[PDB]
């Protein structure tokens, strides 16, 4: 739509420093004053992982399939991946710590002519969710780019998917990860898995941080071959931010 | 009221401590089931002071004084009361740093009609607002008890208020004061002054807190004359939720 992107290459040198292949969006106050180290990067779209659990959530609410914001998911007993997923979790609960289960059955429920409508109506991604509607963001042909993470993440903070204010808000609190007087952030986590090194999966980090009267909205990918460099999802973005006088 | 309310007399333990006079209230789920040190001083009307910013921030926005969430109540440069407010906030960093002149001009806006209103379909209170618009909750008639406070909070929660369920919302989010995981509060201090001795002001701590599928209510405040009284407020109900497991 509109998008005021300059590529910066200072902001390599911490990728360099640690030998990773990834890019970082950052805005400030909208996607009209963006910068990145890597334009064609930043527009190249990759597997949604768990950051795919922040459009879910909303098409979830919009369809009534989650009640509201007060429903709680049972455990069954049937065991999980990960032990912290075993147990029952509130909506922000079960985003918070990416459980895979709880939102497949919401997408099943959901239905895939419903999924196709809203992924269109959000201008998510490549909008192909083929490939079995349980597992289409973690192992599918669902992609989608830094660029285009921003632009939705804009779009939710300012209340202009086309879904109810309600339901934004919603999931706006859920995403909320630290919470100061004056310095709010909202983050979202993902991780593809190890792939192979012929083809490396992906790590994310998606969110937005408001500073005094100022925000700012970023995106981060990094090509992951080796679970323990899961970390710098963090470490980069967070050094980078703290350069521009942001994280503090 | 449907609040069934249980004296239970070994909190005194951590007020005598400190040789403070005050009430302790927690509710685990609901109003229908809530503990205090003190019976009686639950039911005791005190000054909310800025607690009072919680109906407040709702009314400017039910009445459209304060347009949405991301209004910016700008600085003019004037001298304040408090050298964390002079500077432009956000509505969640008035509300984080308790700026009261950013509210005194909202209520002036709002005007006494419609704050009467509104208090009196929030039950908030004695809902007595005499005494000068831009003051009543800070030195004028208005007074509100721990027991009214966690009501209030409750209706908040479940988004039961006569307000939008979007203004509940946005008001929510202000208040997050702490968020982890499966761990989130919202909460709010307030403090009249130091009054006499003869006559002490208040001091509170209300809120509530998310813990896994659990939620607790709470309602703090005590007599002070000495500022440096003031981390009280917060230091006795923190040992006391600790105590019942809740926050630790």
């Amino acid at each position: 739509g509109h998008m005021s992107i300059t590529e910066n290459t200072s902001w390599n040198k911490e990728f360099s420093a640690e030998a990773v292949n990834g890019v970082f969006v950052l805005c400030k106050s909208s996607s009209k004053s963006c910068a990145t180290n890597d334009l064609a990067r930043a527009s190249k779209e990759y597997l949604p992982a768990s950051t795919f659990k922040i459009p879910n959530a909303i098409i979830g609410l919009e369809t009534g399939v989650i009640k509201n914001e007060h429903q709680v998911f049972k455990w069954d007993g049937k065991p999980r991946a990960m032990k912290q997923w075993e147990r029952d979790l509130t909506l922000r609960g079960a985003i918070q710590v990416s459980a895979v289960p709880v939102f497949q059955q919401i997408t099943r429920e959901v239905g895939e002519v419903r999924m196709q409508k809203y992924l269109k109506k959000f201008s998510y991604g490549n909008q192909n969710i083929s490939g079995g509607i349980d597992k289409f963001w973690l192992e599918g042909q669902l992609r989608i780019s830094a660029v285009n993470q921003v632009e939705f993440l804009e779009s939710l903070y300012l209340n202009k998917l086309s879904a109810s204010k309600e339901n934004q808000l919603i999931v706006k609190e859920a995403l909320v990860t630290e919470a100061a007087p004056e310095y709010l952030v909202h983050s979202k986590t993902g991780f593809s898995g190890v792939g192979t090194e012929s083809n490396p999966g992906v790590a994310w980090w998606v969110g937005w941080v408001e500073k005094e009267t100022e925000v700012y909205f970023f995106a981060f990918n990094m090509d992951i071959d080796n679970e323990s460099k899961l970390p710098l999802r963090k470490s980069i973005p967070t050094k980078i931010m703290e350069s521009e006088g942001i994280i503090g």
